[PDB]
């Protein structure tokens, strides 16, 4: 009785027979209603509803404000650590690449916990490679400790653990899980993990069931968009979390539409995904689950970024940095490449011209 229930079903579901049915009188109809099923979510990711986008994001900005208000929540990533023994292609910290393994010190994560408090954040996310030699859990562990003298709401961005260790670090003081299944297509996905743990599909789509086990309030998940056929993807990211709002109806489940972005390494997007694919997908997704976050990175850049603050997106990260101690040295490399560099100053300068309130706690949106 897991998510792994629902793909193994759908493996033999016809994406392509579906899309064929679709029409404009389906697409009219799914903007009339209220409750959307997982396929009327299906029918607002298809080509036809493309003629549609400007009566989607009409309706998405709705129903954001009325559950979120206009507001943007800000939060930042702190890499810990870049060790790891995985191959995942697509990655800049893959074991086979050639850079400066590094994990902070207790005293760093201190100071770069300090920097970035400095700038008003009090949500952060903290990520590591997957290496139990280098950043175990207990380190994590340790990192909490430090963290929350500061943040009042830490979330995980890490290797995939058991249920016990996430009520462990939930215990410690973690509020929140962001994990990425990156493929929900199973070929595809041992095709993009060659090597390492992380091979383990079932696993890793699973991981977020047993935070949610565990008692984690809050969840982030998503699909890594360029790996593979993007609508199915996104699909299968919004019935995920569709499913996980079933099995927990009281945590709070967020989606990520990340984009594939330059690194080290090179591996190029396997598949090619638009702007405008971007929005279709944050749109009919904000439709479907009207009460869920969207998270935008600064994977996408600055131009973008302004022109989805009213489309649905509920958190939007700001001076973020994908390099371990990269905020004090502008050399060191980084997990990949991010686009929009600004400050959260200057984010939440932007919002405020918008009519938008930054916000740093999560309960301020509403
Ligand atoms: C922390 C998250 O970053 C994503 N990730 C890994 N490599 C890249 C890349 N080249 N570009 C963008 N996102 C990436 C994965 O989805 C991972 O889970
Ligand atoms: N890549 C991670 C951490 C991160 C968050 C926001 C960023 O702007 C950059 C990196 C994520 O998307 O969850
Ligand atoms: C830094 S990538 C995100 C955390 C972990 N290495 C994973 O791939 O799940
Ligand atoms: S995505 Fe996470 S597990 Fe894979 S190589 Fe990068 S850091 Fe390691
Ligand atoms: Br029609
Ligand atoms: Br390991
Ligand atoms: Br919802
Ligand atoms: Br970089
Ligand atoms: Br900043
Ligand atoms: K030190």
């Amino acid at each position: 009785g897991t998510f792994y229930d629902v793909i193994e079903d759908y493996r033999h579901f016809d994406f392509a027979a579906y899309f064929a049915k679709v029409t404009d009188s389906d697409v009219r109809r799914i903007l009339r209603q209220d409750r959307l099923s997982a396929l009327d979510f299906l029918t607002l990711l298809s080509p036809q509803a493309e003629a549609y986008l400007e009566e989607m994001a009409q309706k998405a900005h709705r129903l954001t404000v009325q559950h979120f208000g206009r507001t943007m929540l800000l939060y930042t990533p702190l890499y810990l650590a870049n060790y790891c023994v995985n191959q995942c292609v697509y990655c800049g910290f893959q074991l086979k690449n050639k850079l400066e393994r590094k994990k902070l010190t207790l005293a760093e994560v201190e100071q770069e916990a300090q920097l970035i408090a400095a700038t008003g954040l009090k949500h952060i996310l903290i990520l590591t490679g997957e290496s139990r030699q280098h950043s175990p859990v207990s380190y994590i562990k340790d990192c909490v400790n430090i963290l929350k003298k500061y943040f009042s709401s830490i979330s995980i961005e890490i290797y995939p653990l058991t249920q016990e260790e996430y009520a462990e670090l939930i215990g410690a003081g973690v509020d929140g899980l962001t994990i990425y299944q990156e493929v929900y297509n199973e070929e595809v996905y041992a095709e993009m993990h060659p090597a390492g743990p992380k091979r383990n599909y079932r696993f890793r789509l699973e991981a977020p069931e047993r935070a949610c086990q565990a008692g984690m309030r809050t969840v982030n998940i998503g699909a890594l968009l360029g790996l593979n056929d993007w609508r199915q993807e996104a699909f299968f990211t919004g019935l995920h979390a569709d499913y996980l709002q079933r099995r927990f109806p009281d945590v709070e489940v967020s989606i990520s539409p990340p984009r594939m972005r330059p690194h080290l390494g090179g591996f190029p997007p396997r598949v090619v995904v638009s702007d405008q694919n971007l929005v279709q997908y944050v749109l009919a997704f904000r439709l479907f689950m009207p009460r869920s976050g969207i998270t935008l990175s600064t994977r996408e850049n600055g131009r973008l970024r302004d022109a989805m603050v009213r489309l649905g997106v509920t958190k939007m990260s700001a001076g973020s940095c994908t390099a371990v101690g990269g905020r004090s040295d502008q050399e060191a490399v980084g997990q990949f490449q991010i686009s929009d560099e600004r400050t959260v100053a200057e984010v939440a300068a932007m919002l405020y011209a918008q009519g938008y309130q930054p916000v740093y706690k999560d309960w301020q949106a509403l």
